[PDB]
């Protein structure tokens, strides 16, 4: 079968289709029009966007396909280096860092991070308790304050103190501006035009800021000798069982940069979309709030109580279904192979997995695919293989999944325990795209139930 291809622009092929404010949503509309697979070409590049569980279940076979760096991840590698997300599977530092960090990211490790997550969650709740009557909440903004502070504290015992400020931390200014340059660079029809020389000088300056600040975090910790129970201590002290080697300081810096990207708007986006869907679905909100009140019987949640917030967990999975905040990942064929009995691929051929569109496969989810129904996730065994991929696939899946879900379940549970929510503007969903997704301008009012944290 010859696969379809969206409209072309002469020698720029399909590249101008990406020169839009909302490229993921544009690719979703192309998939609506063209179906489960389409070819996408740009100067020097061919890939194939997959959208059906039928084809993606094959693409997730690690004997046939391995992780590819998309152009986006190749550009992120200019500042995240051979950290875990921007490493190829065959680089020594991927498997080394993977083996060392897996124990730091397990459910067991979450028991140790729990108290630091609570510290930040209580700050969020106190901020909202302290708002004046008729004041509102800027939801993505506050969710990013919470997720950034949580990965700073659990990551390297650093307080970004995001609830004390409006202006971002200098590291975050350079990180966000670096990610903006990545997005801009993907959209340039003529990337070598001297009109972008200033952008490139700024990008290099931002790389240096991130390196300098993280290198000093690492140097300061080695100099103090402090043994806090954070990711940095584990990286300084751990040895890979396979090679017997530790990570060196440059790779530790790249991992820290990698975690800060991941724990910033990628994770806060999940909380923002979850709260959006809850306020647009009042019966779902009521059920989740009933669970929070039943389970969260103490002034601060315990680790075991967060594990008991089963419906809150289903709410988060259903938000990941509709708007997964890391919306694509890339693969390449390890050898010649045929996809779906119809599409022959050659060794090295690239695939993109378009996750929001996979999650809209009606052959899997049924006709009500746009509805927000957390009960879809009552039983993971009832979900077909590779139908639900917000955290990627296989050995290259998200190492932070348990971390992101624990922090999100904890704070959403506390939010639902402590406040009633009003969609006071009847907010119209507007999804802003960076390399992640967020409901731009999403605001609510939160009326306290006046339940103390003491
Ligand atoms: C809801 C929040 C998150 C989502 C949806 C998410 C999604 C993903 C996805 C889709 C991938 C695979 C990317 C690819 O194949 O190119 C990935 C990888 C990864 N994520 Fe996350 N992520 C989240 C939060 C986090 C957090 C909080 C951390 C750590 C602080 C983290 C650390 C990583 C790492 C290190 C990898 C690379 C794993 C490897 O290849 O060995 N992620 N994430
Ligand atoms: O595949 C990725 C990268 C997703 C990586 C997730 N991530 C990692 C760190 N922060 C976020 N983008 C997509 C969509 C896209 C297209 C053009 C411009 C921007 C985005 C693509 O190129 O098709």
């Amino acid at each position: 079968k010859e696969m379809p291809q969206p409209k072309t622009f002469g020698e720029l092929k399909n590249l101008p289709l990406l020169n839009t404010d909302k490229p993921v949503q544009a690719l979703m509309k192309i998939a609506d029009e063209l179906g489960e697979i389409f070819k996408f070409e740009a100067p020097g590049r061919v890939t194939r966007y997959l959208s059906s569980q039928r084809l993606i279940k094959e693409a997730c076979d690690e004997s046939r396909f391995d992780k590819n760096l998309s152009q986006a991840l190749k550009f992120v590698r200019d500042f995240a280096g051979d950290g875990l997300v921007t490493s190829w599977t065959h680089e020594k530092n991927w498997k080394k860092a993977h083996n060392i960090l897996l124990p730091s990211f397990s459910q067991q490790a979450m028991k140790g991070y729990h108290a630091m997550m609570v510290d930040i969650a209580v700050q969020l709740v106190q901020k909202w308790e302290r708002l004046n009557a008729d004041e509102h909440i800027e939801v993505p903004e506050d969710m990013t304050r919470l997720t950034l502070d949580t990965i700073g504290l659990c990551g390297f015992n650093y307080r970004f103190n995001s609830f004390y400020r409006d202006q971002p931390h200098p590291f975050i200014t350079s990180m966000v501006r670096a990610l903006d340059e990545v997005m801009n660079k993907l959209q340039r029809a003529n990337p070598d035009d001297p009109a972008y020389d200033e952008n490139k000088r700024q990008f290099q300056e931002d790389i240096k800021v991130m390196n300098d600040l993280v290198d000093k975090i690492i140097a300061d910790r080695k100099a103090s000798g402090e043994q806090s129970d954070d990711l940095l201590t584990h990286m300084l002290n751990g040895k890979d069982p396979e090679t017997g080697e530790p990570l060196d300081d440059e790779n530790i810096r790249y991992q820290i940069i990698t975690f800060l990207i991941a724990g910033h708007e990628v994770t806060s986006g999940l909380l923002s979309f979850a709260l959006y869907f809850l306020v647009k679905n009042p019966h779902v909100l009521q059920k989740a709030a009933e669970e929070a009140a039943r389970v969260l019987v103490d002034p601060v949640p315990s680790y075991k109580q967060v594990k008991q917030l089963k419906y809150v967990g289903m709410v988060l999975n259903e938000a990941l279904r509709l708007w997964p905040t890391a919306p694509a990942f890339s693969l390449y064929a390890k050898e010649d192979t045929v996809l779906g009995g119809e599409y022959p691929l050659e060794k090295g051929d690239e695939l993109m997995v378009l996750i929001p569109q996979l999650h809209r496969d009606k052959t899997i989810w049924g006709d009500d695919v746009e509805e927000f129904r957390p009960e879809r996730f009552e039983n993971p065994s009832a979900i077909p293989q590779h139908a639900f991929k917000p955290f990627g696939n296989g050995q290259r899946a998200c190492i932070g999944q348990q971390f992101a879900l624990h922090e999100a379940t904890l704070v959403l549970g506390m939010m639902l325990k402590h406040f009633d929510f009003e969609d006071h503007t009847n907010y119209e969903l507007d999804i802003k795209e960076t390399l992640t997704l967020k409901p731009e301008g999403f605001v609510v009012k939160a009326k306290s139930k006046k339940i103390p944290l003491l």
